[PDB]
RNA sequence: UGGGCCC
RNA sequence: GGGCCC
């Protein structure tokens, strides 16, 4: 977004410093080009003269304005997509109770009982549970207050920013590339789960490439469906954003609220007031007060589905913007956030289409390397989706998410002190569709160490998650 | 840390 | 309470 003023305030908000990831003895053997993301301004590993608080907020390069006909072309998509989802996903958008915003409901994984209160909760040293009863699905007075304010409309806050701590390419943590976590107060996400809580639910059970969204999806069993469908087509594309989160212009993010949120397809009039409250912002780092215009905060709530509904949006703006006739048949999406596949018969210029993502205020590039722009032709064997590539399983002809080795390695070569064997059993479960050589290759390090899963009993867990059926045909 | 999925 | 993706 854009930067309008810079606060400098008495309270100073403290961050994460140190990294909590340790390395682990698999890094000695791998080496990879991967690190902990730096934490701290004079960390010994960063490049010279790079000033960590200035990197940070570089992707704030402004909230770029559209014109008249841009908005009423993008609400004409806004709502055309708008559509598409409701009519596949019903109009059952009531407000959740605020037993089932916290417990969570079908499709809606519960809210984490320790996890940051945000502000002005960390500036009195409480812990979500001082503030929300968890176990009965109940909330205190402090929150309490606070709902009683937002259904006036009169509710105010600050988002608590907070240092990614995770592995990142040594490129970008040597350039100080840091990635942020935008901590929003406790009884905001509650109360935008309760707005649109019943809409995320129904987006995660109904994911797929219909209503254009894989989030709720499991890679694991989703692979072959995602993967039979996109095969169909002529052309898929892998299109690549740079800070998609924080380059929402003011006026896509209010457009979209107001169209796809709307009272008519079942939502509290409160639903678009609470996402709307997500476009300008406080932001609250150390000493420094920062106020943005546009973007997205990380700690919102559906922030995931937020962005997702974007980039259906944006993809279809940007076709109708170059092209006459675009509807929503003439190509197929799967997004997930910023990470997104494009497909479609039509020999589309999504080069071409560059300026028209511009327009909003985005920038698409080629996942295909640094190639010189897009290309036609490629098909889904060629893309990456959720650092997940789609390969054809030998024995069982499903697709599966395979991941790069070079990640993998990263992944096992850092550990969270005492994580370290649970770490293992998860990764192995993303490690097993390398193969079997593979999979004995990066566990190498740790054999007589920890317990690593047999490949054997992975593969058979696999087959019959994908499907009953292949796995009882074994039989 | 939010929206998943996995143990 | 972890881990991965975003
Ligand atoms: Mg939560
Ligand atoms: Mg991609």
């Amino acid at each position: 977004g854009l930067i309008v003023d810079t606060r400098d305030v008495e309270e100073r908000v403290h961050v994460m410093r140190k990294t909590k990831l340790a390395p682990t003895v698999a890094h000695g053997v791998f080496n990879p080009e991967f690190g902990p993301a730096a934490l701290s301004n004079k960390d010994s590993r960063l490049n010279e003269g790079v000033v960590l608080d200035e990197v940070i907020f570089s992707k704030h390069k402004g909230d770029t304005k559209m014109s008249a006909e841009d908005k009423a072309l993008f609400r004409r998509c806004a709502a055309d997509y708008a559509s598409r989802l409701h009519s596949v996903l019903g109009t059952a958008n009531a407000p959740l109770s605020i037993y089932e915003a916290i417990k969570g409901v079908d499709g809606l994984d519960a809210m984490e009982p320790d996890t940051a209160p945000g502000l002005p909760w960390a500036l009195q040293g409480k812990r979500r549970g001082a503030l929300i009863d968890f176990e009965n699905g109940t909330v205190g007075p402090e929150v309490e207050a606070a709902l009683k304010l937002m259904e006036k409309r009169e509710y105010k806050f600050a988002c608590q920013t907070f240092l990614k701590d995770e592995i990142r390419p040594m490129e970008k943590v040597r350039a100080g590339k840091t990635r942020i976590v935008d901590v929003l107060p406790v009884e905001h996400i509650l109360y935008t789960r309760m707005m649109i809580g019943r809409f995320c639910a129904q987006m995660h059970s109904n994911n797929g490439p219909q209503i254009g969204s894989a989030v709720g999806c499991n890679p694991d069993v989703d692979w072959q469906r995602f993967g039979t469908h996109f095969a169909q087509y002529r052309n898929v594309w892998d299109v690549d954003y740079s800070a998609f989160d924080a380059n929402h212009c003011s006026d896509a993010m209010n457009i979209m609220f107001e169209e796809v949120f709307r009272t008519e397809f079942g939502f509290h009039p409160n639903a678009e007031w609470i996402l709307k409250t997500l476009v300008n912002t406080e932001h609250a780092y150390e000493n420094k007060r920062i106020t943005v215009e546009g973007g997205i905060p990380s700690g919102c709530s559906a922030t995931s589905i937020i962005n997702t509904i974007l980039n259906n949006i944006y993809v279809l703006y940007a076709l109708r913007r170059h092209y006459e006739g675009v509807e929503l048949d003439t190509y197929t999406m799967i997004s997930y956030g910023d990470d997104i596949v494009v497909a479609s018969d039509y020999d589309l210029d999504f080069e071409a289409l560059k300026p028209h993502f511009k327009s909003l205020g985005q920038t698409i590039t080629p996942a295909d390397k640094s190639d010189k722009g897009f290309v036609l032709g490629h098909s889904i064997t060629d893309v990456t989706f959720l650092k997940r590539h789609f390969h054809m399983d030998y024995g069982t002809g499903f697709y599966k998410p395979v991941m790069a080795s070079k990640t993998l390695e990263a992944i096992l070569s850092f550990a969270r002190r005492g994580t370290i064997q649970e770490k293992l059993i998860s990764v192995a479960g993303l490690a097993v569709h390398s193969g079997p050589d593979e999979y004995r290759r990066l566990f190498e390090p740790f054999q007589g160490l920890f317990e690593i899963p047999s490949y054997r009993s992975l593969y058979l867990r696999w087959v019959n998650a994908v499907c009953g059926d292949a796995a009882a045909l074994a039989h």
